[PDB]
């Protein structure tokens, strides 16, 4: 059976009768009739919705931790994949790997109608990129998120907060390893470390880079891959953020990304050499650290390089102290937060130090990476 | 009648004659044909357009003021709700409820193709949240936008830059109370209030929080609900826009958001205790003070903290005074915007004072929230 | 032939014969059924898709830069234009008018399936912006992107990242004249002009706006198209920013934006009157501060104002020098970025000087915009 059909010019003074359905032959769909609108009503391509995800809530995350090692995808979830419409009119459960803490995981929706995690972020095992489409993702944590103000413990599971999807995330262009303060931006859970550029800024038990142990040199700002920075300067650390999408937290962000650590206490001990992890000598575990929202030895531990500027000024004449890219003339301070290992009490999700020029390096200041909360429809 | 049809599987090898229409049973769509392209053309399923919202300038909220008490939205808008499309092909009145002063309405498109406003969230008056669809809002101000820079009057209306829709608004996740400076970010039109974990940020006839009425502890921060901030630092009042997805001004938009008031003015008296309402003892109404955009109490009332740091330092030491959340060493005073009640000639929109570190909390510093812009496709 | 139909109400409690398809004449639609779901399955009208804009990739830009004045198209591409679908299945060559340096064109996907560029961003020749659907644009800059660190070239080529589009673009609502850096914000490729209420903030070959030739007042802030301010203070150059949706940079933006341009090295001469041209008197041609991402005079031209406080404060007493907008008290230096033409090797991407407050207004001085990056699903 072939439907009496034509082109878009030869539909637009035609009036089918009511419930003719035709097909307009240059577009290569169907056009329904109503006996009385010349042209009729064309019927949607599939094509023109592909990548449709929708959500009875589009102000929430897609998903719900049900518990440290599981979770759902919410009822009234509707995802185009592979062609086809996949939906969930209930809360969902999402098929789990083998979880390892410290370890971020992909969160696929595909075509046989199954929700499921994987620590490959392009496909998950049995599947093709094709068949399974990655809706969004999550962080299994190496402790708990703060309950109170003491920290969180060493088991590990799910944090609820780093659940994100492809209309509700980090800004920046790689979502892992961040978590959401207060519904307001996301934070990396992590230190930055000096192998960034494969690891992205936010890695567990990895060497933290601070003033001694340089960031590797931003790939986009001349970096060869290899290659680090010659000191930890604040510079250093903004074009590193930069980089990836990030920037330095101001003192409004600082105070509430560290929120649920274990205030005026501080690491102890000679140095904190690695994410996720005590310190060398530590009198504090590095779980003591964590805040309400999963951020990791989020104070007390190393101070990050802030992106706000005042306190103390330098001298008021031109100072070539900006590794050969101009002078400074009377530079204030750049803030650091939250205090480091030798600091005792004085370490806090308030502590902040304005004395220190951005092209100072010493080796307990590194930096923490955070971004917008990116809400689409 | 029952088409042809089969598996998609069984579709990708089959071509059927131009104009031939099959069912593809695993999609439970239909496919148009060519008599040449394998596979023919799948149409998409209405349950992958759900939630459609389409504007013919997306650049632009999607109604317009037409009087102080009428709005129209606009040609072009195409939206879905229930299964249905609703669209408007010209400028389109919106029914009104009865407006009061200082109240935010919501709009909704319903499925029986009309559009209307409602003082309430859900749903509107004779209908559900699935027949009536939520859209946008606006603010029924207490008051007149400044027309140049002598303030606003006292006849309520509609506020034009209030207008939001669901791509056209706040970046917050509550839209109300907020108006759009400029075209380039939303600033609270009311001055924080105690209660603002009930009443929102931004609340007409409400009691002001400052540094003697302290506000309410965010409860995202260990807040119960009912216990207040032991005073009203800096640190309390950044806490609480932080909760509501909004942050104290910087000055770029401080004296964008504050344009229009009368400057070199103050509120005279003793106290400015409720938002849009006159001063204890005011030798000026609080209409003095409206912004070209609808901040009411823009200037000369009660000074905002800013998000911004500089000007005096407190002491080169570690200093405990942030709230038991560690210490500060050579803190820059926080920017207060706007001027207050006692400052004469020096209140303005471009008022500025820089002498206070974060931890003061006098009777005479309040906070207005701003946030980004949201436009989207 | 008239197919089977009726209400919503009448399909809500029908069950179709597998593969039958029925017509629900208050949508105007048609109903897929399966011989088991009551109300079958209804499909999208083409409305409900208008102005769909599909990319395979969505975290990068449409378009691919091929050479010095080529550009394709990425496969995958799939858009909605005047009621049809057009897809690219391969990278497709963008059909090129006339390129003249230091313009911006605008890219058209076509309902005839052509994409093409054009100077004129409503319609391209040809054309209609109904048959033509505005999809992205570049600048045609006046020469190349710096390659290392020593500027660019005088050989007139689309700068590859000025490429954006309706998903991938400045935040700005004038996308024109802007270039991505690092992937992470957009800056204005040229310094703010005196015209810029008609040309943009960001014009090839106009005069530059200084302490000495101020912009044109902002037409939202009580300007009338013709007045220019008083002066060129940072409050006036912040309120231009404003009324184009961008602001000034901070410090980790400027360093960004400028990186690639000749290190430690100033125009000379006398003045740099013009964007994109040779400063009067100088020793260095323009191209010799081109930055990586093609930010023309990016350091070593004209201070830019910065959107930071900080360096030496005013005095400790209300100060009324804010343009009749109230007093300032302690008022903290605005921050100066990148060197202007007599400041010899203190010029740079790091070049920074805080000890000139916001109401000074020297003829080195100017402005250079940036927005955030506007991604969307
Ligand atoms: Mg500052």
């Amino acid at each position: 059976v072939q439907f009496r059909g034509g082109t878009t010019a030869q539909h637009a003074t035609f009036t089918g009768a009511a419930r003719e359905i035709t097909v307009d032959t240059d577009k290569n769909t169907v056009v329904v009739h109503d006996g009385a609108t010349a042209g009729g009503f064309p019927l949607a391509r599939h094509d023109l919705v592909k990548t449709a995800f929708i959500k009875a809530d589009k102000s929430a995350v897609a998903f719900t931790r049900t518990g440290n090692a599981t979770a759902s995808i919410k009822a009234g979830t509707i995802v185009e994949v592979n062609g086809k419409l996949v939906q969930f009119t209930a809360d969902t459960a999402i098929t789990m790997p083998a979880l390892t803490a410290g370890t971020d995981y992909a969160i696929y929706v595909c075509d046989d109608g199954t929700v499921r995690a994987d620590s490959n972020f392009s496909a998950p095992t049995g599947y093709t990129s094709t068949t399974a489409r990655k809706v969004g993702g999550f962080h299994y944590a190496p402790g708990s998120n703060a309950a109170a103000q003491a920290g969180g413990n060493t088991t590990a599971q799910i944090n609820e907060y780093s659940l994100w999807d492809i209309k509700f995330r980090p800004a920046a262009l790689d979502p892992r390893g961040m978590t959401l303060v207060a519904g307001a931006f996301w934070a990396d859970i992590y230190l930055l470390g000096v192998n960034h550029l494969t690891d992205g800024t936010s890695k567990y038990n990895v060497t933290i880079a601070d003033g001694s142990a340089s960031p590797k040199k931003s790939t986009k700002f001349g970096g060869d891959g290899s290659a680090a920075y010659s000191d930890g300067a604040w510079y250093n650390f903004a074009e590193v953020m930069t980089h990836h999408g990030k920037r330095l937290p101001n003192y409004n962000e600082f105070q509430a990304l560290a929120f649920g650590t274990t205030e005026a206490t501080s690491s102890g001990g000679t140095d904190v050499p690695t994410t996720g992890v005590n310190g060398t000598g530590a009198t504090s575990a590095w779980n003591i650290f964590t805040s309400k929202w999963g951020v990791v030895q989020a104070s007390g531990c190393l101070w990050t390089w802030g992106n706000e500027f005042g306190g103390v000024n330098g001298a008021s004449e031109y100072t070539a102290n900006t590794g050969g890219r101009g002078s400074v003339y009377a530079q204030p301070a750049a803030a650091l937060f939250g205090g480091s290992w030798h600091y005792t009490s004085n370490s806090g999700s308030r502590a902040a130090y304005w004395y220190s020029g951005p092209s100072n390096s010493p080796a307990n200041i590194g930096a923490r990476g955070v971004c917008d909360h990116l809400i689409l429809e």
